[PDB]
């Protein structure tokens, strides 16, 4: 159902913060290799996470769940936030700028727990 969709979209939504963890790590260890690959592993499973989320988005729509598709909205909009400074992140590192890089690291941080808020009320909603 939506729901095991919901706990798909979770889960890759988990799998992301681990990947990133590790990729912060290896940042600031200076082992650039690893983290253009742990980059292209946070690429692939945003593209992931976002086709979830808007088959959940959908769903909610043709079911007419108005309240799941206003939390949805809401959600999704912060994710696209997250995406953005994501892209920045990874041109920085195209760009050699260790500076913006760092920067965006603490941007994207904050932006994916703005988004987590609204998970708990997401789930219930469904
Ligand atoms: C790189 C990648 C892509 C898709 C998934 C996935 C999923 O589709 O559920 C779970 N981990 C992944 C990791």
């Amino acid at each position: 159902s939506v729901k095991s969709e919901y706990a798909e979209a979770a889960a890759v939504g988990q799998e992301a913060v681990a990947v990133f963890n590790t990729m912060k790590a290896a940042f600031q260890n200076g082992d650039k290799e690893a983290v253009a690959q742990y980059l292209a592993r946070l690429a692939s499973l945003y593209t992931r996470h976002e086709e979830l989320l808007n088959r959940i988005l959908e769903k909610a729509r043709r079911e007419g769940n108005k309240e799941a598709v206003t939390l949805m909205n809401e959600f999704t909009a912060t994710f696209q936030t997250g995406k953005s400074i994501f892209n920045a992140m990874v041109a920085a590192f195209k760009n050699g700028d260790d500076d913006s890089f760092e920067s965006y690291l603490q941007a994207l941080e904050k932006v994916t727990a703005k988004g987590e808020t609204l998970a708990d009320q997401i789930a219930k909603a469904l």
